[PDB]
C-alpha cells in the first residue's frame, strides 16, 4: 500500500487503523472516545477526525488504512470540527476546575487546552444533587463531568462482561448508570471500580472515606491504626511524578507517620494470616477430600460475582477472611491484648488499590462485640490526595519501617497483589503443612503471568492435584460458561476480579492512555512485588515471627476453635423460595 499523511509518504503492509498507523509513527492524532481498542459506537466523539482526500472528514479510530489515501491531520476543517465537538462537550461540562479531583491528570482539560475551546453557554447548575449519585458504598457518579464517553461502559463490558454500567434514557436525557438507575450495590455490579479507571474525567470516583479518617485522627480518644495493601507500595509513587515501578514503602511509612497515624502496620501481615488459615483448611480439605474445589475469598469483587452469578459456589469459598478483614479482626482483639488499648477506642484504616474493599468493610456481619473489623478504607488516590493536602514532600522522604507487631511480613504475602500470587503463597505453605517438611523450592512460576486462565499441576505429598488461577471477572465467566470447570477435577482455584491482580484495581492511579502504549502497567507494578518476594529472607507466611508469636500467645492453632470462630467468615446462599 501507499499512504500520504501530512504530505509524507509511507509504504507499508499493515492492516490497521489510521490512528494506530499514525501513532506507530510520530503523527499526532488527538483521541477521547478511543480506549481498550474500542470507541463509542453510537455518539462518536469525532476527536480523532482526519481528512481523507476524496472522502472527506473521517474518524481515524475505526477507519482502516487503504492505498491511494492522502490524509490530513491538521487542516482548517479538521480543527474546526474538533474545536466544535469540544465546545459542544463544554456546553454540558461544569468546568469548574475549582475543587476538581482529576485536575492534575484530566484528559478533557488537556484537549480543551490543546484546541483552546470555549463553551457557548457555560454549564453552571444551582443544585447538583440531581447530577450526583453517592448511594453506593464503593462508587460515586458526577454527571456534571460526564462526556457521554462510553469508555466506562466498554471497560465494564470487557473486564467483567456484566454490563453493570449501562446507557440509560433518564427522562429525556441520556446518562450512564446501573439497572433502572438503582444503586450499584443493589445490582449485579462487582464494585471492581474498573469503570473509574477508564474514565477520563471526574465523572466516576470512589466513595470517599477521607473525612472518616480525619474525624478519627483528630478524635482524642481514638487510636488510629493504618495498614496498606501489597499493591499500594508499588503504585502510589506514580501520583507523585516518581515514575513507574518504584518501591516507595519506606516513604509511605514516613508519610503515614507524618499524617498523624498512631500505628503503622501492613496488610501483608494479614495476607500471611490468610495464607495460614487458607493453607490449613486446604489440607484438612485434602484428607477429607472435599468439598472440592476450594475457591479463594479474598477478592470482594469475585465474592459479589459469585453471589450474583454462581451462589452455588459460595459453599466452596474458603471461610478464611480476606487479609483486610482478617487484619481488622486481629487489630480489635489481639492488638489490644499486646497494647493495652480499649478495643472500642481502636480505629483501623486500610490503604487499598480496590474500591470493592469499601463494600467489604461495611458488611453488616463484619463485626464482633459491636466492634467493626475495618472502620475506614481509603484508596491509593485518596491517600495521595491526603498526602498532598498536607503538603508532604513525598518524593523526598526518607525510609521508615512499620511497627513489627502486625507490620512485618513474608515474601509469600508480598506477591498477593499480583495475579497468581495468592496461589503461589498458598502452595508454599500448604505443601509444607501436608508433608511436614520445610521445603526449599517455593517458586511456582506457571501460575504467574497475564494470561486469562492459568492452569497448573502440583504434587503435595506424593499426590497430584490440579490448580487454576482466574485472572479477571470475564475470565471467570468464560471459565464457567465454557465448561472448563467440569473438565478435570480442580482442587484449588484463585479468582481476581481485576485482570492482572490487585495492582490493577479500581482505586489505582489513573494512567494516561498515552503512557499505556509505552508501559505494561500490570507487569511493571507486579515487578516490585515479585522482587520484594525474593529479596526477603522469610518467604513463607508461617515464617513470619510476629505472626507466629500472635498464633502461640492468642489465637492458638489455626483452623481450629478460637482461630476458626474469630478469624473466619463464610457465605450462605439464600434458601430456595418463590
Ligand atoms: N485484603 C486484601 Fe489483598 C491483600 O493483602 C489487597 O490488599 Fe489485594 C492487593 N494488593 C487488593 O485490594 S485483595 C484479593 N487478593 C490479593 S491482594
Ligand atoms: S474533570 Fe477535568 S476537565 Fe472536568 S472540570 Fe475537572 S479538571 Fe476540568
Ligand atoms: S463516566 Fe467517564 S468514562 Fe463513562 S461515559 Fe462519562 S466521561 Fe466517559
Ligand atoms: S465496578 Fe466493575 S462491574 Fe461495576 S460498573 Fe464498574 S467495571 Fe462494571
Ligand atoms: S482483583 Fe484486587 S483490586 Fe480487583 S476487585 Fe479483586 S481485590 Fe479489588
Ligand atoms: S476516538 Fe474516534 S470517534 Fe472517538
Amino acid at each position: 500500500k501507499t499512504i500520504i499523511i501530512n504530505g509524507v509518504q509511507f509504504n507499508t503492509d499493515e492492516d490497521t487503523t489510521i490512528l494506530k498507523f499514525a501513532r506507530d509513527n510520530n503523527i499526532d492524532i488527538s483521541a477521547l472516545c478511543f480506549l481498550n481498542n474500542c470507541n463509542n459506537d453510537i455518539n462518536k466523539c469525532e476527536i480523532c477526525t482526519v481528512e481523507v482526500e476524496g472522502t472527506g472528514l473521517v474518524t481515524a479510530c475505526d477507519t482502516l488504512i487503504e492505498d491511494g489515501m492522502i490524509i490530513n491531520t491538521n487542516s482548517d476543517a479538521v480543527n474546526e470540527k474538533i474545536k466544535s465537538r469540544i465546545s459542544q462537550l463544554l456546553d454540558i461540562h461544569e468546568f469548574k476546575c475549582g475543587p476538581c479531583n482529576r485536575r492534575e491528570n484530566c484528559e478533557f482539560l488537556k484537549l480543551v487546552i490543546k484546541y483552546k475551546a470555549r463553551a457557548s453557554k457555560p454549564f453552571l447548575p444551582k443544585d447538583k444533587t440531581e447530577y450526583v449519585d453517592e448511594r453506593s458504598k464503593s462508587l460515586t457518579v458526577d454527571r456534571t463531568k460526564c462526556l457521554l464517553c462510553g469508555r466506562c461502559v466498554n471497560a465494564c463490558g470487557k473486564n467483567t462482561e456484566t454490563y453493570a454500567m449501562k446507557f440509560l434514557n433518564k427522562n429525556g436525557k441520556t446518562i450512564i448508570g446501573a439497572e433502572d438507575e438503582k444503586c450499584f450495590d443493589d445490582t449485579n455490579c462487582l464494585l471492581c471500580g474498573q469503570c473509574i479507571i477508564a474514565c477520563p474525567v471526574a465523572a466516576l470516583s470512589e466513595k470517599s472515606h477521607m473525612d472518616r479518617v480525619k474525624n478519627a485522627l483528630n478524635a482524642p480518644e481514638k487510636h488510629v491504626i493504618v495498614a496498606m495493601a501489597p499493591s499500594v507500595r508499588a503504585s502510589i509513587g506514580e501520583l507523585f511524578n516518581m515514575g513507574f515501578g518504584v518501591d516507595v514503602t519506606g516513604k509511605i511509612y514516613t508519610a503515614l507517620r507524618q499524617l498523624g497515624f498512631d500505628k503503622i502496620f501492613d496488610i501483608n501481615f494479614g495476607a500471611d494470616m490468610t495464607i495460614m488459615e487458607e493453607a490449613t483448611d486446604l489440607v484438612q480439605r485434602i484428607e477429607n477430600n472435599g468439598p472440592f474445589p476450594m475457591f479463594t475469598s479474598c477478592c470482594p469483587g469475585w465474592v459479589r460475582q459469585a453471589e450474583n452469578y454462581y451462589p452455588e459456589l459460595l459453599n466452596n469459598l474458603s471461610s478464611a477472611k480476606s487479609p483486610q478483614q482478617i487484619f481488622g479482626t486481629a487489630s480489635k482483639t489481639y492488638y489490644p491484648s499486646i497494647s493495652g488499648l480499649d478495643p472500642k477506642n481502636v480505629f483501623t484504616v486500610t490503604v487499598m488499590p480496590c474500591t470493592s474493599k469499601k463494600f467489604e468493610a461495611d458488611r453488616p456481619q463484619m463485626e464482633k462485640d459491636g466492634l467493626r473489623d475495618i472502620d475506614a478504607v481509603i484508596t491509593t488516590r485518596e491517600l495521595a490526595k491526603m498526602i498532598k493536602d498536607a503538603k508532604i514532600p513525598f518524593a523526598k522522604l526518607e525510609d521508615s519501617e512499620a511497627d513489627p507487631a502486625m507490620g512485618e511480613y513474608s515474601g509469600a504475602g508480598a506477591i498477593f497483589g499480583a495475579t497468581g500470587g495468592v496461589m503461589e503463597a498458598a502452595l508454599r505453605s500448604a505443601k509444607d503443612f501436608a508433608e511436614n517438611a520445610e521445603l526449599e523450592d517455593i517458586e511456582y512460576k506457571q501460575v504467574r503471568g497475564l494470561n486469562g486462565i492459568k492452569e497448573a499441576e502440583v504434587e503435595i505429598n506424593n499426590n497430584k492435584y490440579n490448580v487454576a488461577v482466574i485472572n479477571g471477572a470475564s475470565n471467570l465467566f468464560k471459565f464457567m460458561k465454557s465448561g472448563m470447570i467440569n473438565e478435570k477435577q480442580y482442587h484449588f482455584i484463585e479468582v481476581m476480579a481485576c485482570h492482572g491482580g490487585c495492582v490493577n484495581g479500581g482505586g489505582q492511579p489513573h494512567v494516561n492512555p498515552k503512557d499505556l502504549e509505552k508501559v505494561d502497567i500490570k507487569k511493571v507494578r507486579a515487578s516490585v512485588l515479585y522482587n520484594q518476594d525474593e529479596h526477603l529472607s522469610k518467604r513463607k507466611s508461617h515464617e513470619n515471627t510476629a505472626l507466629v508469636k500472635m498464633y502461640q500467645n492468642y489465637f492458638g492453632k489455626p483452623g481450629e476453635g478460637r482461630a476458626h470462630e474469630i478469624l473466619h467468615f463464610k457465605y450462605k446462599k439464600s434458601a430456595w423460595s418463590h
